């Protein structure tokens, strides 16, 4: 069966380990120290076909750093987190897209952008502004609440088929 | 001296031919057939050197065309002009950049992106979203008027800085 390597990135607290555990574990964390980087198991079907995904919740320092080099380099799909009330959150992103296409010297990576913290009341950053950067990416854009379990699953699988489309 | 191939791209009525003879003749024209397409030779001097443009102003019709290939096969730089009253010519930017990709088999080719009558108030295209989209794509946006020349010997210049940086 396929095995596919999945990277978690995003700004500081909006949400990438909380996600990575609601997939996972079925449970969110409040609390969840902030420089914990691990990789993650599980076992998925999506569109009727198994596959293993390893996948890295990242969690290092705004510096450049050889060994994040290697996980881009390792990594087959990266998940492209901001937090809807954090718009330096959704204008990094850009930056953090740049940082793997250096690294992979590719444009066509697979990536989908993920707007969490969707069960808040108040957002700064708009769905339709959201939208907008994954079109001018190619890439799909989810809505998730790590916090309710929204949209979680979905995130996931949807890299998942992009991988898949790009190793074809 | 440098030859460059230039080609202007952009929706019916955004003012492609109106931006050219303002370059070339230093005049505004008001019901410039639309569909004469045609190249336009201009010695220009930009940042102390001098290049030979040869600038294509495209009118063909919505449909696939293999000559319309070969103009993108052969073009060295793309200035993707919009109209700032005209949302689907801003929608369709997207389109026309896709294009030139498929043709340059994903080149990062010169462009920039042109937000043309820019001296109407009747706009339905935020300069914020125009903006944004070129910080996407990675390319200049300058804002241009044919008709008050605001811009345009700018914005061909530009798109020569951009070939010149590419071919280095
Ligand atoms: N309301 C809400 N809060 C969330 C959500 N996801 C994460 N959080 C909160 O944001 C904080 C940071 O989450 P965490 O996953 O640790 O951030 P990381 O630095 O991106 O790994 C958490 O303690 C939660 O307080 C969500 O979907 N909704
Ligand atoms: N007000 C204004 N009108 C313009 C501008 N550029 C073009 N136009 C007008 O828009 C119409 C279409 O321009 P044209 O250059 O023929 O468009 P093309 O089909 O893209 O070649 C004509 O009526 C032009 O005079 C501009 O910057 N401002
Ligand atoms: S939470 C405490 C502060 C630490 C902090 O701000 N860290 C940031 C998080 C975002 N970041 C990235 O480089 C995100 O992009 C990443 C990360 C990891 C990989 Cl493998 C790939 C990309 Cl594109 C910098 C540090
Ligand atoms: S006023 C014109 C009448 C018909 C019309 O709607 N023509 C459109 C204009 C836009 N278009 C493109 O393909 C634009 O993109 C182009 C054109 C030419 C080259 Cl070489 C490259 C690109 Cl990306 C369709 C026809
Ligand atoms: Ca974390
Ligand atoms: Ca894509
Ligand atoms: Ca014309
Ligand atoms: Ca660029």
């Amino acid at each position: 069966m396929t095995e596919y390597k999945l990277v978690v990135v995003g700004a500081c607290g909006v949400g990438k380990s909380a996600l990575t555990i609601q997939l996972i574990q079925n449970h969110f964390v409040d609390e969840y120290d902030p420089t914990i980087e691990d990789s993650y198991r599980k076992q998925v079907v999506i569109d009727g076909e198994t596959s293993l995904l390893d996948i890295l919740d990242t969690a290092g320092q705004e510096e450049y750093s050889a060994m994040r080099d290697q996980y881009m380099r390792t990594g087959e799909g990266f998940l492209l987190v901001f937090a809807i009330n954090n718009t330096k959150s959704f204008e990094d992103i850009h930056h953090y897209r740049e940082q793997i296409k250096r690294v992979k010297d590719s444009e066509d990576v697979p990536m989908v952008l993920v707007g969490n913290k969707s069960d808040l009341p108040s957002r700064t950053v708009d769905t339709k502004q959201a939208q907008d950067l994954a079109r001018s990416y190619g890439i799909p854009f989810i809505e998730t609440s790590a916090k309710t379990r929204q949209g979680v699953d979905d995130a996931f699988y949807t890299l998942v088929r992009e991988i898949r489309k790009h190793k074809e």
